[PDB]
């Protein structure tokens, strides 16, 4: 604790706007793991002028991006999981202050318009932009380098120096200020210009860009960034799009590939070559009869429709349905022992959550707290229920779970998953909740508010045991859409009696139970509600089309 300790806060700015809009999964990875390395590029000022001890939180010890781009160390797929948090703070000298407060904003705007310079070469040379290498360095002029230049804003701030935690709650002061000192537009989020939008007419524009859809420079740059990655480290996201994640589900895919695969394959092909890439098909969506049959020699697309539905009805239906996953700590809340919280929640987020979630799906994002993942629907509920559990043994968390279709949206998917989190399970009084939702294709929407506990008790019971029954779920909930006049009680016990040799007593006996102590942890302020919520609940993880 050496020598005119003072106290520096980092904040990098927008994160929401940015990893908001992305309309594939490689782009929502793509805008979460480059604003964790913007952050990266931060810290690294810091470790050089002192040292890695010296950054109080996030905690650096078993930072994947510092092993790999620091110390050269060999991590291997660990590196695509974004860990790093977009506010730190750091120890350093009064006098360095200032100097690394530049140093730093430089050293993010140098690598952005790095990775920008990369990302039009890589664009022109790919064809994504169709343009000469003469007017490559239009794409370089002024105004676009002043967006990549001007698009985060970094915001650094300190104080100088057992009172520690005092201080510690005023960054956050100058530091909640300086976020709020300050042609055509992308098609892809729409927030920003288009490259040549200010020098073209619209069709001038639409038309030379791949897929008649401009970028501007902060999504040209998002798309460039999964082949900056793949070459710095030799790693890949293993599931690209969210069908894929989707048919994770009971390993329809592997099962599905090592009985039909190769005959799938060579039916597409048989349908046309550009169906089939590199012996594989190159669409996911391909595994759907549904995408043979109406999106784009319609007797051997017939072929491989016949061929499909055949094998459903051995192997089962494909999966259509994905889950996106997202966590956050409630209320989260001396120096050593700040340091020992951030060692803490480094620890969850770069260990614990890699090792619930692994190969089962997507780990977007673990930044202390937080949580991004997408899951197959199968897995969300565990995965979920595994994560709470263990950041409890280090203390509480909500979450929201969206099971949503795979043509759904992906931005409004995203939007619509932070909104069960936000507003509906940060709601509750006292947190500690998980929002599940479910969005069927049709456009109706399910929410059911529980406790983590309904996961175990539900788990442990033997109502769910039975239940893999329908109608009955059906009854209970037609009862609740306004209220049964002859109460919860009497309802509940009407309709389990009413579906169940003669050990029935001693089943409804149990089951009546279950439900009652499943209805304590399901959230809401009467029974009727409760019911709801259960019922709700159970219509979900039990639906045929979301669960095939
Ligand atoms: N690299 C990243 N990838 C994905 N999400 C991120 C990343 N960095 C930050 N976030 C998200 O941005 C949010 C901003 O958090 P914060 O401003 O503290 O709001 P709150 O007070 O609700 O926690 C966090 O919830 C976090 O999940
Ligand atoms: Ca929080
Ligand atoms: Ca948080
Ligand atoms: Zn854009």
């Amino acid at each position: 604790s050496v020598k005119d300790p003072t106290l520096l806060r980092i904040k990098i700015v927008p994160v929401q706007p940015f990893i908001a809009n992305s309309r594939k999964q490689l782009d929502l990875w793509a805008s979460s793991h480059l604003l964790s390395m913007l952050m990266y590029k931060a810290l690294e000022v810091i470790v050089d002028k002192f040292g890695p001890e010296h950054v109080i939180y996030p905690s650096l010890r078993d930072q994947p991006f510092f092993l790999k781009f620091y110390l050269g160390e060999n991590i291997g797929d660990e590196i695509l999981v974004a860990n790093l948090p977009n506010k730190a703070l750091a120890i350093v000298s009064g006098k360095e202050a200032e100097k690394i407060e530049e140093e730093i904003k430089k050293r993010i705007r140098d690598f952005l318009l790095q990775l920008y310079r990369e990302a039009v070469d890589w664009a022109v040379e790919n064809g994504v932009v169709k343009v000469d290498r003469s007017e490559k360095d239009s794409m370089l002029k002024e105004a676009y380098l002043k967006i990549v230049r001007e698009y985060f804003t970094v915001s650094i701030t300190w104080v100088s120096l057992a009172i520690y935690p005092l201080l510690v709650k005023i960054l956050d002061s100058l530091g909640e200020r300086k976020v709020t000192e300050e042609g055509w537009k992308c098609h892809v989020c729409g927030e920003n210009l288009a490259i040549f939008g200010d020098m073209y007419d619209h069709d001038n524009l639409k038309s030379l860009w791949l897929d008649e859809e401009p970028l501007c420079p902060m999504c040209l740059i998002k798309r460039y960034y999964p082949v900056w990655i793949r070459s710095k480290t030799g790693q890949k996201i293993r599931f690209e799009s969210v069908v894929d994640v989707a048919l994770l589900y009971k390993n329809w895919r592997k099962i599905f590939d090592e009985k039909y695969g190769k005959d799938l394959v060579s039916k597409a092909r048989e349908v046309s070559e550009d169906f089939v890439k590199d012996n594989m098909l190159v669409d996911s969506d391909l595994y759907y009869s549904s995408t043979w049959e109406s999106g784009l020699d319609e007797e051997k697309v017939k072929e491989v429709v016949d061929f499909l539905n055949a094998a459903y009805k051995e192997i089962g239906n494909p999966p259509k349905y994905y889950a996106i996953l997202v966590m956050d700590g409630d209320d989260m809340g001396t120096p050593q022992v700040h340091v020992a919280i951030s060692q803490a929640l480094a620890n969850f987020s770069i260990r614990e959550v890699r090792s619930v979630v692994k190969d089962e799906g997507l780990l977007i994002y673990a930044g202390g707290d937080d949580v991004l993942a997408i899951l197959p629907v199968d897995k969300a509920l565990e995965v979920a229920y595994k994560i709470r559990k263990e950041f409890g043994k280090s203390w509480k968390l909500s979450a929201g779970i969206l099971i949503v279709h795979y043509k759904h949206p992906l931005y409004d998917a995203l939007e619509k998953a932070r909104d069960l989190l936000n507003n509906k399970a940060k709601n509750v009084p006292g947190k500690d909740t998980l929002a599940i939702g479910l969005l069927k294709r049709s456009g109706s929407y399910y929410i059911s508010l529980v406790g983590w506990e309904l996961i175990r008790v539900f788990y442990n019971s033997e109502l769910r045991k039975k239940l893999l029954g329908k109608r009955f779920i059906y009854h209970v909930l037609r009862e609740v859409d306004t209220w049964p006049k002859v109460g919860i009680d009497e309802m509940l016990k009407f309709e389990v009696i009413r579906h169940i040799k003669e050990e029935t007593k001693e089943l409804r006996e149990k089951i009546y139970g279950e439900i009652k102590d499943l209805l304590e942890h399901v959230r809401g302020n009467n029974e009727v509600e409760k019911v709801r919520g259960l019922f709700t609940f159970l219509k979900i993880i039990t639906d045929a089309e979301v669960f095939p």
